[PDB]
């Protein structure tokens, strides 16, 4: 089937929509924009076409395997509470006279047609449920995306999602993927798993491959394959109707109505905004791969997954010999409705491997031991860095970054630098702010940063100090590239920073001791001082 068919009707905004900055950090402001409705029609190009899918016997014997290592799974059903209390505080408001504070509050009228809501799932297995239709505010850099399209149903009906199937999308995964199952690892911990799978093989051979607009490939098949697989569960026969219903009335397809209760048309594959999206979208990529593994009689495949994102370490062949199991690979994905985007290629150095926009890199403790963490062009990050700093959203991403990229060199030496400027300057530094984490919504007292980095690092993010020169000159680049003072400023303001930070004592102290001993000269000795890393929720409405 195609994957949407369009009426006509545009893809709307809700409100006014910026595609501009209004610059301590950097100077180029033309070079970063945001996407916005008036690319939709182009991401509506990209997005739409007829599927071809074609399965073997690969597809089945690992769908066998799933289904075996899924049917150990035992799941219960949530309660209105339980999954009320996981409604994020800002998560849209229902059209049926209610909001996410409502929900959160246990009022008795958002409650009520939850219920009502949920018998109807119960009753009625068929007839397709309503979903939103939005183009997607990002951020980026020059050198440019349309918009993605951001598709989901009523509060009341996540709320219900919730209820079905929180406890699968959360349990699952883990179960059914093993260690390949990328949303089970914290930084470092994958890190560890992609080095020691690296080290793990004779003559190893990597490659990521980019699957093209993955939401768009996955075949209504695809769904029902993702739902047999979670019907293997051990599950409260309730769970078990509502899990039936809610796969053939949203996740299969259904009409798209727009910002103003206009008819957009149908989708016929993933939407992206509802609770099984990631889960989905890993089990159903997963699946794939690990058949486009066989095909190709790639040797001793380990693989990490994170929804569409997908790294295959394996043991080379030869170069000639390799390009072309890549080739059949490539074919196979293909085949099952996961064909290439950019076309994957074979890396013999880890490094140079990215994955979950990521890759490993290498740098040296105070004791001069080596130490490999995860780092990324930086690019993304500073741009929304900027954005966050210039018009004030909502959203943080900086922190999220510095959560995630702490041992890195421009996290350490622009972001924490920049942010702590801005927080000591305007007195917010015991203000908690929220950030998405592998698609859930925390709330994070920044001040808790070298803890937190302790935690998910250890304590050697601190003191990490003769980074490799691929990174240094990506770093040079990227800040030359976009205008932002070179490293060497951001020491003298790091400087200035932790010494404003020191004299207020207690935990701002810890902040400037141990984030920005790196600046010093004369380095401090650095003595010793969760639910995160566990699943991917993006799209989920989740919060903690
Ligand atoms: N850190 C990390 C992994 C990660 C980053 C961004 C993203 O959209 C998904 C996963």
């Amino acid at each position: 089937s195609m994957s949407y068919t369009w009426t006509g009707a545009l893809i709307t905004p809700c409100a006014a929509e910026e595609s501009k900055l209004p610059n301590s950090l950097l100077r180029h402001h033309n070079m970063v924009y945001a996407t916005t409705s008036r690319s939709a029609g182009l991401r509506q190009k990209k997005v739409t076409f007829d599927r071809l899918q074609v399965l073997d016997d690969h597809y089945r014997d690992v769908l066998k395997e799933m289904k075996a290592k899924a049917s150990t799974v035992k799941a219960k059903l949530l309660s209105v509470e339980e999954a009320c209390k996981l409604t994020p505080p800002h998560s849209a408001k229902s059209k049926f006279g209610y909001g996410a504070k409502d929900v959160r509050n246990l009022s008795s009228k958002a409650v009520n047609h939850i219920h009502s809501v949920w018998k109807d799932l119960l009753e009625d297995t068929v007839t397709p449920i309503d979903t939103t239709i939005m183009a997607k505010n990002e951020v980026f850099c020059v050198q440019r995306k349309p918009a993605r399209l951001i598709v989901f149903p009523d509060l009341g009906v996540r709320v219900c999602e919730k209820m079905a199937l929180y406890d699968v999308v959360s349990t699952l995964p883990q179960v059914v993927m093993g260690s390949s199952y990328g949303f089970q690892y914290s930084p470092g911990q994958r890190v560890e798993f992609l080095v020691n799978t690296w080290k793990s093989k004779k003559n190893p051979m990597g490659f990521s491959y980019d699957t093209r607009c993955f939401d768009s490939t996955v075949t209504e098949n695809d769904i029902r394959v993702e739902e047999s697989i979670y019907q293997c569960c051990d599950l409260a026969p309730e769970a078990r109707q509502a899990i039936k219903s809610l796969t053939e009335r949203l996740y299969i397809g259904g009409p798209l109505t727009n910002s103003k209760g206009q008819n957009c048309g149908y989708r016929r594959c993933r939407a992206s905004g509802v609770l099984t999206t990631s889960c989905g979208n890993t089990l159903t990529c997963y699946l794939k791969a690990s058949a486009a593994c066989r095909a190709a009689k790639l040797q001793d495949c380990t693989m990490l997954v994170n929804g569409d994102d997908l790294v295959v370490i394996c043991e080379s062949a030869g170069t000639q010999e390799d390009a072309a199991s890549l080739r059949v690979f490539t074919e196979a994905m293909t085949r099952y409705s996961a064909p290439p985007g950019d076309p994957p290629q074979p890396e013999y150095d880890l490094e140079l491997i990215t994955s979950c926009s990521s890759n490993v890199s290498v740098a040296h403790d105070a004791s001069g031991k080596r130490v490999y963490y995860l780092t990324r062009d930086p690019t993304t990050p500073l741009a929304r860095a900027a954005w966050e700093t210039a018009r004030h959203t909502p959203v943080n991403s900086w922190l999220g970054n510095i959560i995630m990229y702490a041992p890195t060199l421009w996290a350490r030496m622009i972001l924490m630098t920049h942010f702590f400027s801005i927080l000591l300057a305007q007195e917010q530094l015991e203000k908690a702010l929220d950030c998405q984490i592998y698609g859930a919504c925390y709330s994070i007292e920044p001040l808790d940063l070298p803890q937190i980095i302790e935690r998910l690092h250890g304590l050697s993010a601190f003191s990490l100090h003769s980074y490799s020169p691929g990174e240094i000159n990506r770093v040079a680049s990227c800040l030359r590239k976009l205008g932002v003072p070179p490293l060497r400023v951001w020491r003298h303001r790091a400087r200035s920073v932790r010494a404003r930070l020191l004299s207020q004592g207690g935990r701002a102290a810890t902040c400037g001791k141990y984030l920005f001993n790196w600046a010093v000269k004369t380095k401090l000795k650095l003595t010793p001082i969760s639910g995160w890393f566990v699943a991917g929720y993006s799209g989920g409405d989740i919060y903690h």
